[PDB]
């Protein structure tokens, strides 16, 4: 990564083994669930391209799904390209040159190139845009590797009330639809796939109703 | 979080693996139990809102719970925002903005501004004030997750009391009640639900006795 | 390894036991998986040949394959000498020698050697010409030490196509050829191994499919 050193200058440093292990870790532990994402981003605080692809390269396993990735993030690189356009005439004696998708991936860029970009003033964030893309990829591959519509969730006959609500909001935590609508979902099909005995209970709620008041309302049943 | 570097200022530093990790772990193995809030505390001390996204953000499981928690924080924002009205007029250009529920929630602050209000002059304790939230939410999951009500909580035939009185305050470690009150279903509830053959040897001690007399009165039994 | 010290100039450092045991435990557990690589590039960064031949040296079993790799890098090392023939008169008093095969994997140099050619101005790689000797060489183990072609990978009649598809892109993961062959595999040959029933499933997909698609579809079969 590159990282601020004591004097107050930018300067690269290496990643950590007990990192790197940790990024290993997580993902033989937690494989393709969401918490892989901010906790990839914390870890990847700092880092460059040339770091991504060394964690990326790095994974044993799910290669289906490092597939996927690749393509996503090729398919990705392909739409930076064609959105910047290559600019007018040779490159100045004075100046360094613009990145390309695959400068970015990191792949046609030195390490020494990736400093100066991102160093140098204005700096050019090329760590955020891969970032993105590989944030926008995982979103691909959660939602894939997803095994369960949020329709099919549903309460047992003899299901606590609150087994069913964390299966819920974890099944709603993999939906990624606008927040209106999954305040619609909230109100509508927790109540509705309910089981009777709860559900009956729920409807003497009312409206306006909160989770702690529905929680201690459906308790006995 | 926000340290304070040897030079005497204060400074962002990032948060650790293995403090994650440890936060990871806690969750894992102690789920809702109470010492979950201490630890907590502890594991937060500096922390900003957007490291404590990062811990919320980065739970798997108990998902009903993590919904719970994020009505509340949004509840406890509410509140901000309606005890807090916005100020009066534009915002002075020698001056930086105050804050709302969303960016105590650090959701519309970014972090050079979350760093301006907790290192400027006087200092606005952004942190303590989504802390107590998170707490008081701490509160409400403890609370409802809660298995057993400390009616419920009775010496058995065969049971030591020395058993029973750990399950007492364990219990009693679950209820949030005035000390008062406690003190009343200390002296209270602890004897009316020991055993027959113990609680003949209790009304021999008469009142003012303390636990350890208890606990070796009881001991035979 | 030779590293950058705060006052600004490389100096070496010695590696840490900790890096040492991780070198050593990658090998207990992933033996000659693909991993090895990235991991070793990793654990490489700075590295000289010195530690190079640490690296090499300390390993236990796999002798066949630690035999194989010497004479790799021999032959590497006999290539060096050809194609860099000995330069024109004596070594100058100002200058320091060209390296031969030998100094490259560090047999015939001194640590201050290695030092002076990497630190000096301009520099030479003497790590990354090992390093692609020790990754080519690596390449022929994992080719050798691969147990099954990928003509073999065929579908089972009971299997879900999801764990084939694993296997196929696994396998696919230990071919080396050119993209446009590998392309041409997979829209060739995963389908051709496919059963009946998937087959026929995948015969409706048409062309222009893409592996969610092709995965999600044949899900029930």
């Amino acid at each position: 990564p590159i990282v601020q050193n004591l004097q107050g200058q930018m300067v690269h440093q290496a990643i950590s083994p007990r990192t790197l292990n940790a990024w290993v870790k997580v993902v033989e532990e937690k494989a393709f669930s969401p918490e892989v994402i901010p906790m990839f981003s914390a870890l990847s605080e700092g880092a460059t391209p040339q770091d991504l692809n060394t964690m990326l390269n790095t994974v044993g396993g799910h290669q289906a799904a490092m597939q996927m990735l690749k393509e996503t993030i090729n398919e990705e690189a392909a739409e930076w390209d064609r959105l910047h356009p290559v600019h007018a005439g040779p490159i100045a004696p004075g100046q360094m040159r613009e990145p390309r998708g695959s400068d970015i991936a990191g792949t046609t860029s030195t390490l020494q190139e990736q400093i100066g970009w991102m160093t140098h003033n204005p700096p050019i964030p090329v760590g955020e845009i891969y970032k993105r893309w590989i944030i926008l990829g995982l979103n691909k591959i959660v939602r894939m590797y997803s095994p369960t519509s949020i329709l099919d969730i549903r309460q047992g006959p003899k299901e606590p009330f609150r087994d069913y609500v964390d299966r819920f909001y974890k099944t709603l935590r993999a939906e990624q639809a606008s927040q209106e609508v999954k305040n619609w979902m909230t109100e509508t099909l927790l109540v509705q796939n309910a089981n009777p005995d709860c559900k009956t209970i729920l409807k003497a709620l009312g409206p306006g109703a909160t989770l702690e008041e529905m929680m201690t309302a459906c308790q006995g049943v």
